[PDB]
């Protein structure tokens, strides 16, 4: 149109991109901050990496971008692409992308009176640090610090906005606690101007029923199931396979949770704690099973049942368990050869009934350890698991 | 040519392409969008992104660039990059891209009568929400939502039309029902005008026959070879290994369908809940397994079958199973060491006469946890499988 | 030089790189489009991406850039950069690359009297359709479409010439078979006028003398040495371990030849086919394996042999494979323990009778069945990788 | 304001951004450099590349940019875009970034005397020689060398200020002990110029909590049940199966450990050191094993026990491990009967013994292997882990 | 300063950086190309790229860049950013970079007599034919191809000096043997203008230490562990087992090897070579190991040994093997009942007997097979080992 025409060729004639929109230099010129959190594209706990989707959101005041709607009637609004006109350095200081400002250089809304508007879209990938102590059952506190790079407190001061998270898109894994701001001033020795800024604090909970089904479950039933070599009897000589296919399953399922795990030493992950005591519960469960196999293949006419042994497991842990324990020339030689088979046969039945105290000692020292153990067990994983905060409230909001 | 010389100078005189091309500037600017589907390249269920292969479509009407063809003959079109003429900011909403525009600019062909033509490819990365209950039987709606990024609809006001697939290449893995869009007008509390703008929702199913021959199938063949461990006589050792070695097999399974799948925790996927079945029924297996290995090897003197058993596995099961039950001075020396004999053998033929119960006991009730394991398995696998509202389509469609 | 500047100076006099140099601007200009192949950089089954190495041609006239050479002695050929003269748009249709045009802008040399040549380099990535129905014996064939984007036929006469191999350097995977080239014109729902293409086809084999040995030679050994359960004793017990173990080392290589393969659903690849043809054997191996065992430790006492199933196994069976079976009141009390002796060593001998009688049953269905799944293991193979197309062809050219 | 764009227009007429500011042509610029560390963000060992969070700082004096605040009230201090005002050309010498130059580029503060001051921040990937002999408990000295690229020491007089760390975040996983540097002045073959340059080293100190956790330990743990083969009696056919498995598992780490490490041929990892240790531990755990199983199932009348053998393991080395070692015509027919089954069983009788004697001896040799393997292994690991230097200072800083 | 700013002003005056800077146009421009080598970053073997570190070196002279230094007392040399004076298009022809150019435009370095200095660093990624038939004992040439893109002849003749290695840092794994180069000229169908240009073939050794320490030395550890079978006595049911795990194992360690070489096929690898010797040992070995178990467990009455099995199995190899061969009516009716079970008895020692000979022979077969197998195993490892090129060079390089 004409009048735009004349309003685009008037509003340029002698403006300089490379100075402050304001009517006085000493005053400071007042721009408004804020964000628009639209979504959380993906929380890298290896990396230490927050990637958000957002939208900021700047606004100040333009003395030279003015004009009369009268003179010009119709138009009311300009654009001006980068370059043009002046606006403020502000950009993210926690950036962790190659280029140091990934933000898309969108059009500048002017108003009729000189107000301008910026609302450049971007994919921000910060730098937090991500606590991993009570890992799956986490809520974490990530920081986002913007601010002007080159200007001061003369120059201009930042005024915070609350974040809108009104076309916030819920995602699967986190849960969106909130994301609280804070407007904050910074004085330097030289000379008394503030410096302020304003830093967005996003606080998100993980959601735990995936980790839960696909970690946790499976690891305690078959760490339960690792206890049935208990049950198994000695005779049958396969007890040892049990324990070790289980032992084998037990450092796969460990080392990838190492994989997903970051390499941090600040404290001990809770799961991998865990993991540990497992590997402890079932490593001592094999040293058992070894015993209990070495008491069962017990040599007769070897050593003797020591007494403390014959008075403890035969007699107190039986009483304990109420488990039963089962328990004419030529005739003289012909004679004497019937009486040779006869003692031969009751000197195996003696030597025979020596392995049967040994074979029950055996499943005397089975059993109470299979009570043991699995007494043990339940109290290691319970305790370990209700230890961490934000459990009880987490697995009702997420289970339910 | 000289003509098109002089045409080019002239059209760019006192032209500027900052200013919205209208006769009159209070009257908005009509723009037609539309779309053109060529491919979809890939779909990461983990990420949440899908990638497509797009031409975008726009249409205006400019101004001031007209000229009479008599005056100017053999022309009929002109041509202008990016950044001599005024064109839309059309922008992609929801893109996942670290470079927030991914469109290639190109030229913009314009007509005699001042209409503008606007076509460029590119390569977009859009987030949508992709659905993974009902994998890998799954049907995905994606949406693109497009418009202005600072033009208002005093200004600018979009139009839709219909999406363009007649050049669309057929993906291997992903069917294609339909792009339906829709146009709509967002109202602002501000003011009275509308702010158009177009979605267009993209609608694919996936293609159940690779995942069908390599995850599904495979779990059913192995799931079924566990059950061999009860055909299996327990007087050789081998039911404990094949139990576990079919459990690790299933849990290497598992491990890899859990890393081709994301963490959300929205709900538990068709999959998940098909393996977690799975592990129960093998876990039981070798729970039932323990049990009859411990039946078999029964000490004759441990104890005495109590009469609960004696009449349920001996008499009840048979019966329902149909399994028969497997079935001078120097002389009176010698007479009572050959008696002393032939009672120790008697003794131990009534010993192992006992046995043959225990046995037998096994027997029964390996066969009773066999029929009944066989009936499990077949009714879940059954009930989960068709419990997909599109199973009978997808295989009716991919495999006949 | 003094002419060289001179020149330089007068050739952009009045010169406007927007404009089609043309003497006419009724007719259209023509321009030769050609393509040199340097090398396929790589093939990606999974994604359905062709990474290339190309060198463009293109060459055209321009009308204005001539010149005498008499008036300028020694220059004879200038160079002018990009955006200083007219180039054509022409750009991959198919390119599955982040930035649609992945060309290196080189300069552009011209003649003496008018004729411009451009060949800018450039790595091509385009996405192609790839076969897998017959891996890795395939044969591929990838598309390369060019044209100009937003010139019609009534301005650009596209044309072409053949394609340059002459600096191919071959790849160490694919062989190149050759690379024919088409013109073709196209109407689009755009606009009413035709746009035409110029697209080339290139023909590449797979050379199989590396997946050969890695994926299919040990398939054919550990499918074999999984027979070897026939040839061991039941007296033993390493049989089921024999045969699990088997399918866990197929089922890893089973899933590395998954994972490194695409996921379509038009086909089910030769290599799917011999994995589950192997899967299938192994299988039935292990369930007769478990009849097998079932008969050998089958219990004397419960049910003789049917006398169907002896006159099978024990006679027709048995002479098939030329197998042979394996074949003073004291003095009474004395007598009838010894009677009670010997009758009992009578019903034990009667007892060991029928149990090696079953047990050369279990022999005998051991053999047949050796010889069976032998034969039917060597056929299926042998059939399974006789039937893919060009197979012999491709096996003498690689290992011959 | 009028002042300021006033200034503005003074200050850029006649202004060359092309010539070094200095007052004497002859006289060399001094460029002070500094560095300002916020992040050790991933020091990634296979690929030998540190990539670290840096602003870098320079200053000079600018003999142009210079006025009187009396004639300019209000205005202090000015910015200045790239390519508008002279720069250093500072750039890192050792870049691993595929761009040579990772840096943003922002204003230019000047002080009303014409002091400049720049700040650019970057994320910087650097080449830096990664030492791992004493992994995990090593050391690492990575340098980064600045300075100007085309400028000599005649013209730029670099000089070097200390760098700052009061905003350094701790890394997790690297502690932070210095960064110190130093100002070198090269030759170069191109030119006969010194080249001055500014060197800065960072030295950081793994934490060894994690790798202590997931990878020692557990190897130890497994190690030691490795020993278990030891303790099994030799009835019970599952020696080979424990210590072949605990083979498995070792091969399984040795894999993931090399998966981590690098591929270099500088010095052997003590980690490498320490698996190749525990492979050889657990072979010879298994040849003994084998040599004991041999022993056991002696087959009597064959070999004779020599006597060497017998001494040595049956009166010297049983005694010293406190080991006990276990120990009318019809009438003559009759006779001869008797007479031969009663020696039948004399002879039996006396193979048995000789079984036990094997038995016996099969039983010493493994409890003395036993001892020797414990204190073998205990020696050899305490041993390679101590060799180590400062592994008491990272023990008692990460676990303590 | 003053003159600087006169001089920058003088020299750019009717300056055109499009022509060449040549007094005589007809004559050519000399212009010297040079290398220097800094870091080898990487070599791929799967994808086939060389990365390094590398400064180019390009020098010529420039007629219209002359002064006189007695009128500009203080400047000696002048730079020039890219984009203001003519600079040679010198590019990487067989580049393997997404981008066709990776090289950092710094500033061009000029002397008072117009000497021309541009050394624009860079991160290139060439693809170079990768020979692998010599793993891990290779030697790699790999070339880079530097020329011109416009100019030939009569325009830009290329010289050559010899690439400086100095200031190379040696990497951990490949050592640099030499970087020789060689100019040469190309003539075309038209016109005898030759078109010079400079290649470098950058010529690298493996180091073996690492390799050879990861993948050959465990595996011939295994492959004796393998030969442990021929020395477990059949009566231990742990056989089988010993040999399949070793063959999984190795199926492991050859899946790796699989995972970091490249897919070529035009040779077989050493390393391949090597593995598949070693499985068909183990092949070989688990057959012979069932052959041995089917040998043992033969029942007496199923046949007899042929006579040439009887005499090479039990006289020839025993001997040669040097092993040992082991070895009133009442009263009448009480008499048969005797003569009864001694005969029973007798028939039960002659069985034994027979099984017993059975039993050595198979132990004979045994101990010949592990002789044989252990001379195989060590014959074909040296042959494959000792058969590579250079193997005696890179062990005393490596290992000493
Ligand atoms: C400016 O730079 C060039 C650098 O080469 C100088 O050329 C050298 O001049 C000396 C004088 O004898 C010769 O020995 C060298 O061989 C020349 N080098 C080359 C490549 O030709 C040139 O002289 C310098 N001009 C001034 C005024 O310093
Ligand atoms: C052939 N071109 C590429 C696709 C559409 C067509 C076109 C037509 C007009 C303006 N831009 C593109």
């Amino acid at each position: 149109g004409e009048f735009q025409r004349k309003l685009y060729k008037e509003l340029v004639k002698n403006y300089n991109p490379l100075e402050r929109p304001v009517a006085n230099d000493s005053q400071p010129l007042t721009v408004y901050f804020s964000l628009s959190l639209l979504q959380i594209m993906d929380v890298d706990e290896k990396n230490q990496v927050l990637t958000t989707n957002i939208w900021l959101q700047m606004s100040w005041t333009d003395h030279y971008l003015q004009w009369n709607v009268s003179e010009y009637p119709g138009v009311k609004t300009v654009r001006f692409p980068d370059g043009q006109i002046w606006k403020p350095d502000i950009l993210l200081y926690n950036s962790a992308d190659e280029r140091f400002d990934a933000t898309f250089h969108t059009n500048v809304l002017v108003n009729s009176s000189g107000h301008c508007q910026y609302l450049p879209p971007g994919i921000f990938k910060s730098s937090c640090y991500i606590d991993v102590r009570w890992f799956p059952f986490d809520v974490q506190h990530c920081k986002l610090k913007f601010g002007s790079w080159s200007y001061g407190g003369w120059s201009l001061d930042l005024q915070m906005q609350e974040a809108d998270i009104s076309g916030y898109i819920p995602n699967g894994e986190w849960d969106l606690v909130g994301i609280p701001g804070k407007r904050s001033e910074r004085f330097y020795e030289c000379c008394k101007e503030p410096y302020p800024d304003v830093t967005f604090t996003v606080t998100m909970r993980r959601r735990t029923l995936y980790y839960g089904l696909n970690l946790l479950i499976p690891c305690v039933l078959i760490s339960a199931l690792a206890l049935l070599v208990f049950l198994l009897p000695a005779d049958s000589g396969e007890k040892i396979s049990l324990g070790i296919t289980v032992l084998l399953s037990l450092t796969v399922f460990m080392l990838l949770v190492a994989e997903i795990m970051p390499a941090t030493s600040d404290s001990v992950p809770l799961i991998a704690q865990y993991f540990a005591s497992t590997m402890i519960i079932v490593g001592l469960s094999v040293v058992v099973t070894v015993i209990v196999l070495q008491y069962h293949h017990h040599d007769p006419d070897g050593g003797k049942m020591p007494k403390w042994t014959r008075v403890i497991l035969l007699n107190w842990c039986a009483w304990f368990l109420r488990m039963k324990r089962p328990g004419d020339p030529d005739l003289a030689k012909i004679l004497e050869e019937v009486r040779y088979i006869a003692n031969r046969f009751r000197c195996q039945d003696e030597s025979e009934a020596v392995c049967s105290e040994w074979k029950f000692a055996a499943c005397v020292v089975d059993r109470l350890c299979l009570m043991a153990f699995s007494v043990f067990t339940i109290i290691c994983t319970i305790g370990i698991l209700m230890s961490a905060p934000n459990f009880v409230e987490a697995v009702s909001k997420d289970f339910a």
